[PDB]
């Protein structure tokens, strides 16, 4: 019944995945289909 | 002998990633490719 | 004066998401680049 700490764990996480999960993703389609 | 712990781990895992990973490539191909 | 804690975490962390960034990027190249 409360979701205080797991909110910012989510947050932060959110962050750095976004960043390795778009990067990754960009690259990928940038051209690196050799 | 006991998996009762580490299934829930693997579970809740799986789930959070698998969600991103979908969801984060949808909108990716949904149109945020840029 | 204590990384402990904060090692897992960015252990567990990196793993998870190593996990889905790498396993993404094999199966591309295990013949998914059509």
């Amino acid at each position: 019944m409360d979701s205080a700490p797991f909110e910012l764990f989510f947050m932060i996480n959110t962050s750095i995945l976004l960043i390795f999960i778009f990067i990754v993703l960009l690259i990928h389609f940038e051209g690196w289909r050799i």
